[PDB]
């Protein structure tokens, strides 16, 4: 009842949130480990040998376990299952490759590109900077109907080739608001619109997790998990996440009564994927010794620049518990019919 490469999805997912929350505690976190995965898995068709392998194993891929041709296949059923008109009513995702104009390119890259994995492939004149920059933030615009603007801010002047992966979802709950107090830190206090409802909700306080886990489900087959840590147990949570723990959470149905206060928060998060993805081991695509001769065959070629943009929107007789999430918390947002990881994130500042 799972997509083969969704225990992949979750390892890199992981993997990258670790990284990122290592880095620094006091930031938003807020990516996609399926769309930054499909974008990878998608460059390594234009790619050989070290280069290659070096993409499949930072995207938590084991080759000597899983054959290539099952990555593709997991990645095509994925795209498949994203992709259905229901899906798409909510979530937008889309891949542009931009390639500097006088490469000669290889045909069945960009034919595989386009039929695999619904990418769209550019010519575009590198040689006017300014003008390769605006081309690359208006097919993000046209894509996203406005909601992505100017997602790259400055373009190296060597810039041969460019990768851009965003993703748009509209959060609209599957069946009057008023402004509250939000503890990001000790010291620090914003305000946000909460929801405030007493109901039967999918929600647990987890030992092992030391948090109350509550589990929502979104239009277009997406169940979100939101994991509120006990206090001062935010880095034990993120420490003891593993896939069989929320597997073990998204199986659970049985609900409870409970008094829940829910802010109404709209999120982004912007990624240099060359940085990011640098430290996951991924190097070679991005250096003069890049293996891309299934893209261009003559030419030296590099990945010059990757970003990724991921957007969320919203559109007893016992007191029962009250549950505010007025504080960080960490969540996952997994597809239904794959349980493939869609969105992974923490929120500390809303207004960050
Ligand atoms: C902790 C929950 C965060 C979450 N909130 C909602 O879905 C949400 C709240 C209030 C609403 O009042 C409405 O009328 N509709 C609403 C919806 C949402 O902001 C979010 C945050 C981070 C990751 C994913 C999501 C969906």
């Amino acid at each position: 009842t799972f997509n083969k490469i969704t225990p992949n999805l979750a390892e890199f997912a992981f993997s990258l949130y670790r990284q990122l929350a290592h880095q620094s505690n006091s930031t938003n976190i807020f990516f996609s480990p399926v769309s930054i995965a499909t974008a990878f898995a998608m460059l390594s068709l234009g790619t050989k040998a070290d280069t290659h392998d070096e993409i499949l194993e930072g995207l938590n891929f084991n080759l000597t376990e899983i054959p290539e041709a099952q990555i593709h296949e997991g990645f095509q059923e994925l795209l498949r299952t994203l992709n259905q008109p229901d899906s798409q009513l909510q979530l937008t995702t889309g891949n542009g490759l931009f390639l500097s104009e006088g490469l000669k390119l290889v045909d069945k890259f960009l034919e595989d590109v386009k039929k695999l994995y619904h990418s769209e492939a550019f010519t575009v004149n590198f040689g006017d900077t300014e003008e390769a920059k605006k081309q690359i933030n208006d097919y993000v615009e046209k894509g996203t109907q406005g909601k992505i603007v100017d997602l790259v801010k400055e373009l190296d002047r060597d810039t041969v080739f460019a990768l851009v992966n965003y993703i748009f979802f509209k959060g609209k709950w599957e069946r009057d608001t008023e402004e509250e107090d939000f503890h990001v830190d000790q010291v620090t206090t914003v305000k946000v619109p909460m929801m405030k409802r007493l109901g039967m909700f999918n929600i647990q306080h987890s030992k092992k997790l030391s948090s109350w886990v509550l589990l929502m489900k979104y239009l277009g087959n997406a169940t979100a998990i939101f994991f509120l840590p006990d206090e001062g147990k935010l880095q034990h949570l993120e420490n003891e996440l593993t896939h069989d723990i929320i597997t073990k959470f998204l199986e659970n149905e049985d609900r409870r009564s409970a008094s829940l206060h829910l802010p109404k928060l709209s999120i982004t998060g912007t990624y240099d994927l060359k940085s990011v993805l640098g430290q996951l081991g991924i190097t070679k695509v991005f250096s003069n010794g890049a293996d891309l001769s299934g893209v261009t065959e003559e030419a030296p070629l590099k990945l010059s620049k990757a970003v990724h943009k991921a957007v969320l929107t919203i559109d007893p007789m016992s007191i029962p518990p009250e549950v505010k999430f007025n504080k960080p918390f960490v969540f996952l947002m997994i597809e239904q019919n794959t349980k493939s990881p869609l969105f992974m994130g923490k929120v500390v500042n809303p207004t960050q």
